[PDB]
C-alpha cells in the first residue's frame, strides 16, 4: 500500500505539534497533582494502549473533559507526551526508572522498548541489582535475564552491595541456587546468604532456612549451625529440627564458577578450515588441550586484546574489506565468559589499526595504533572508562612510535617503543621521560611480570630485563625466526615461542624461565597432535576461560 | 528542527488508517447526497484550510456530527480523505477538474498545488482553452499563464475549438489583444473573431463592438465593416456610429506571428568561453546573421533533433558527464518558441545515444541510437505520441545498423544505412525490404526533399539519388570542393529548394562556410551564398543541421568578433 512520507507525515506531525504548544482544537486535559496538560485523544489513542480505552469505554472519563490521572509524574508524562507529538524520546540517564514505570503505567509500547534496550545497554557496574529488582517488580524477562547474568558475574565478586539486601525472597532463590555463580570458593555465598539474614532474622526466619538449605551441603558444613544457635529466636523447637535435616539430602553436586583455569587466549590463527581468513582459540597448560573461540565481528580482523585484573576480555578497533559487490572500524566487543559471544559497547572516535589496550586502576587505556593518521599531534592516545561507559581524551603521547607495545606496572602506565620508554603518570595525566635500550628493535611486544618488564624478541631472542624501582635495562641471556611471546603463567614468567625452518614444520614449546638462573628450562613441549599451526599476526594473552562454555577444536593430530 | 519520522510518523499514520477503515474513535461524519463518510476533525483540521474553520469557529455546524456538505462529489472527496489518510493522491487524468475543483472548495493546499502540477504538466492538445476557462473560473496564475501561452501558439493554427465558442469575455480579450499570437497572416484572427460572434450574432451586439476594435486597423478593411453593418438587428444606428470609429485610431502596429523566417537551427557549436563545451546556435539564410540558443539540458551532449511539420524543436537522449567528485541519459525535451527555454517531456524508456527522431502522421519516431545494447538481435526502435503524451513500442528493426540515418516521404519512415534501406508502414507496423545501394558509405546523412531522399557524404562526395515512386538509386554528380579536403556535407530543404551547406578543411588552412543551389535536371550545386567568417565562427565536426522557423526578438544575436 502507498504509505509516502515525503513532505507529508513531517508536514502532519508539524501541524499536530504546532496545535499542542498553541492549545489548539485540545478536547481533553489532564491532571497531575495540579499540573495541566491539554492534548489530544487521537495522540493519546495511538501512542498509548491505556489511552484508547481511557477514550473508548463508554464509562465516566469519556464525557469527563478534567480527567484527574494520579499515581504519574509530572515530567514523565510531559516527556511521553512530547514524544508522542513528535516521536524523539531524549531520554537521560538518570530518569530512566521512572520512565519505564510510567511507559509500563500506560503500556506505551514504543518508548517502553526504548527504554528497556536503553536498561539493556547500561548494566556496567552498579546499578545491576537495582535493576534487577526493578524488573523483578515490572516483569520484563529481557531485562530479568540480561541482568540475571550480570549479576551472577559482577554480584560473585562484591556480595555487598546496599541494593543486594533489599531483594525479594523468589529472586534470592532464582540467583543462588543458579548454576552460574562466577565464584572460585563455595564459602563466599555461604557467607554472602549469611549477611542477607544478618540483618532480617526473627521475622524473616523462614526465608533464612529456605536460603541456608539452599546454599546445598557444600556450604552448609560451616558454621551456619553455630551462627543459627548464636542468633535464633528463643522457644524454637521445631527450627533446629527442619535445620538439621539440611545435611545429607537434595544432590550435592559441584559448581561451575570453580572451574575458572587460567588459559592462554590466542587470536587471527590459521582457520582450520582452509579459505576462512583467521579464527580465535585457546589453549590450556594443564589441561593441554586447545579450545575454539567464536569471532566477535566474524569477518574483522586486526584487533587488540587486554584482560583486565578481574578477567574480562575485551575487542577494540580491526579492519574489515569493504565486501564491495579493508575498511577500518572503531567498533568495541566483549567477551562473554559463559554465553560464548560478543556483547558490543560504546565505540571509539578514531579508527584504529591494532590499538594497544592497557588496563590500569580501572581504566582501558588504548594506546596508539593508527588512530587516523593525518592527525595535527600525530602521537595521541584515547582511554576508556569502565565503570561510565564512555571515553576520555588524555594527555597525548610525546612522540610517534609505530609497531610499539604497552604494559602495566606498580599502577602506572608504560609503553615501549624501538628505543624510548614513556611512563604515563594516570594521576597527574602527564608523561614523564624514563630510560632508553642501547639497542633498537622493534616490531616486539612486553610481558608486565612482577615489577620487572620484559622486553623479548625484536628485529630475534633480545632479552632487555628493565626495572621500575632501578630504572634500567640490562640483558640476560639468549634463548635456546622465532616468534616470542612473554606471558605470566601461574605467578611464573614463561615464554611461547614457535621456531620455523627452510622446509620445515612449525613446532611449539613453552618454557620456564628463571629470574637469578637466567635461562629458560623446558617446561611443556606442545604437540602438534592437538594443536595445529597458527600464522605470523596471532597474538597470545593470559586469562581465565570456562571449559563447559566453551568447545573444543576440532582437528586431526 | 527536532522531528524524525523513521518508523514513528509512518507508524502513527497507519494507526490513523487503521482507525479510519475500522470506524473508530470517529465523531464527524460527512453527508455527501446521502453517501456517509465518518472521519476526524484532527485530520481534516491539518489537511483542509477550511475543515479547520468548520470545527474551530463556535458555530451550529462544529457541534452538529451530521453535517450536510453540498456542491461536491462523493468520490472527490472520498480521494481527498484517503489522501489525508495515506498521503497517497493516485490521481487520474479523467477527474482532475472535478478533484481541483472540491480541492479549490475545500481549500487543501497541497492537493491543489499537486493537481495544478498535473494540469499545467498536461496541456497537450485539446484540453488547451478548455483548462485554459478552467483556470480563468478559479484564477490560478500558473495555469493561466502556461495555458495562455499554449493557446497563442496551437489555437493560432486550428482557431476551430468548441469550448474556443464558450468563453468569457476578458479571457478573450486577453487572448485577442496580446502579440504573442503565432499566426503568419492577419486575415485568420478576423474569421476566428467573426465566427465567434457568428455563432452568437444579434444576442452578443454588445461585445461585437469590443472584439472588432481588438483585430485591429489591420483587418477592420471596409469590406468586413459594411458586412457586419448590413447583418445587424434592426433599428440599429449609434451600432453603425460607433463601428465606423474603428478605423483609423488605436495603434495600428505590426504582430510577432510574422516573423516565422524559415532559419536554420544548429547544436554542438565551438563554444566560445573556454568553460563550456559545445553550443546551439541558428543562422539565418535571408537576413545573412547567426543567432544562438540556450542549451536544453547545459551540461548533456550527443543529442538528435526533429522538426514536425508545424514547426516544433524536440531534443532526446544524449550523454552528460558523471562529475564524478558521460552518463547516458534517456530524457526529453522541448524548445520554447517565445521563452526561449527548454520544458521538458515525458523521457524515454532506454538510455539512447545521439537517437534519430523521425516525425510522420503526427507522431515522432525514434529509430535506433545505442537504446542500450549488448546481444546479437538488439535491433529495436521506440515511437513518441506527441496527443497521448506517451511512448508505445512498435515492430523492431529488421537489422542492427550504426551511424545510420532516417528520413520521412509520403507519410512513410525510411531509414537509411550503409548499403540497406528498409520502409516501416505505420499502417501495418512492419518492415518491407527497399532497394540497395551499389556504395557502402557510412557517417552520412540524408535528406527528404519532395519524393526523392538524396544521401549524401560517406566514408565523401557521394549523390546517390533515390526515389520511392521508381525505387531505383541512381549517380547525379559530384560537388565542386578544393582537392586534399574532407567536406563535412549537410542536405536539407530550404524555401522548397534542395540546398547543400558544406564546409571543406585543409592543412594548415582555415574552414569556410558556403551554401550552394543543387538542380534537379542540371545536376550541378550552383553557388547560392558563401557564408562570411565576419559573421559566423567555426562550428566543429560533431554538429547537426535542421530546418525550422524561429523567431528574431525572442532569440539573441551571438555576439564574436568578425
Amino acid at each position: 500500500e502507498r504509505q509516502i512520507n515525503t513532505e507529508y507525515a513531517v508536514s502532519l506531525l508539524e501541524q499536530l505539534k504546532l496545535f499542542y504548544e498553541q492549545q489548539l482544537f485540545t478536547d481533553i486535559v489532564l491532571i497531575v497533582e495540579g499540573t495541566e496538560f491539554p492534548c489530544h485523544k487521537m495522540v493519546l489513542a495511538t501512542c498509548s494502549s491505556y489511552f484508547r480505552a481511557m477514550f473508548m469505554s463508554g464509562l465516566s472519563e469519556s464525557k469527563q473533559t478534567h480527567v484527574h490521572l494520579r499515581n504519574v509524574d509530572a515530567a514523565t508524562l510531559q516527556i511521553i507526551i512530547t514524544y508522542a507529538y513528535t516521536g524523539n524520546l531524549a531520554m537521560n540517564d538518570s530518569t530512566v526508572e521512572q520512565l519505564y514505570e510510567t511507559a509500563c503505567f500506560l503500556q506505551v509500547e514504543d518508548v517502553l522498548q526504548r527504554c528497556r534496550e536503553y536498561l539493556i545497554k547500561k548494566i556496567n557496574a552498579e546499578n545491576c541489582v537495582r535493576l534487577l529488582s526493578f524488573a523483578d517488580l515490572f516483569s520484563c524477562e529481557e531485562l530479568k535475564q540480561s541482568a540475571k547474568r550480570m549479576v551472577e558475574h559482577k554480584f560473585t565478586a562484591v556480595y555487598h552491595q546496599d541494593a543486594f539486601m533489599q531483594l525479594s525472597h523468589d529472586l534470592l532463590i532464582d540467583i543462588l541456587s543458579s548454576d552460574n555463580l562466577n565464584v572460585e570458593k563455595e564459602e563466599t555465598v555461604r557467607e554472602a546468604a549469611m549477611l542477607w539474614l544478618e540483618y532480617n532474622t526473627e521475622s524473616r526466619s523462614q526465608y533464612l532456612s529456605s536460603v541456608l538449605s539452599q546454599i546445598r551441603i557444600d556450604a552448609l558444613s560451616e558454621v551456619t549451625q553455630r551462627a543459627w544457635f548464636q542468633g535464633l529466636p528463643p522457644n524454637d523447637k521445631s527450627v533446629v529440627v527442619q535445620g538439621l535435616y539440611k545435611s545429607m539430602p537434595k544432590f550435592f553436586k559441584p559448581r561451575l564458577g570453580m572451574t575458572k583455569e587460567e588459559m592462554m587466549i590466542f587470536i587471527e590463527a590459521s582457520s582450520e578450515n582452509p579459505c576462512s581468513l583467521y579464527s580465535s582459540v585457546c589453549y590450556s597448560p594443564q589441561a593441554e588441550k586447545v579450545y575454539k573461540l567464536c569471532s566477535p565481528p566474524a569477518d574483522l580482523h586486526k584487533v587488540g586484546t587486554v584482560v583486565t585484573p578481574d578477567n574480562d576480555i575485551y575487542i577494540a578497533g580491526g579492519q574489515v574489506p569493504l565486501k564491495n559487490t579493508f575498511r577500518t572500524v572503531n567498533c568495541f566487543y566483549w567477551f562473554d565468559a559463559q554465553q560464548n559471544t560478543w556483547f558490543p559497547k560504546t565505540p571509539m572516535l578514531f579508527v584504529r589499526i591494532k590499538p594497544s589496550l592497557v588496563c590500569c586502576e580501572g581504566y582501558i587505556y588504548a594506546i596508539g595504533g593508527d588512530s587516523v593518521g593525518g592527525e595535527l599531534n600525530r602521537r595521541t592516545v584515547e582511554r576508556y572508562d569502565t565503570e561510565k561507559d564512555e571515553w576520555t581524551m588524555v594527555s597525548p603521547l610525546p612522540c610517534a612510535w609505530q609497531w610499539s607495545a604497552a604494559v602495566v606496572v606498580h599502577d602506572c602506565i608504560y609503553v615501549m617503543t624501538l628505543n624510548l620508554m614513556y611512563c604515563y603518570f594516570p594521576r597527574s595525566d602527564s608523561w614523564v621521560e624514563m630510560a632508553m635500550r642501547q639497542t633498537s628493535r622493534s616490531f616486539a611486544s612486553a610481558a608486565a611480570f612482577g615489577d620487572k618488564i620484559f622486553y623479548i624478541g625484536g628485529l630475534s631472542v633480545t632479552v632487555e630485563i628493565y626495572d621500575v624501582n632501578k630504572n634500567e635495562w640490562k640483558m640476560a641471556a639468549n634463548i635456546p625466526d622465532p616468534c616470542v611471546r612473554a606471558v605470566v603463567i601461574s605467578n611464573s614468567l614463561c615464554v611461547f615461542m614457535r621456531e620455523t625452518h627452510l622446509n620445515e614444520r612449525a613446532k611449539y614449546v613453552t618454557y620456564q624461565y628463571d629470574l637469578e638462573l637466567d635461562r629458560w628450562s623446558l617446561r611443556q613441549h606442545i604437540s602438534e597432535r592437538v594443536l595445529w599451526d597458527l600464522g605470523r599476526d596471532f597474538r597470545c594473552t593470559v586469562g581465565k576461560l570456562y571449559p563447559s562454555c566453551l568447545e573444543e577444536s576440532p582437528w586431526k593430530p
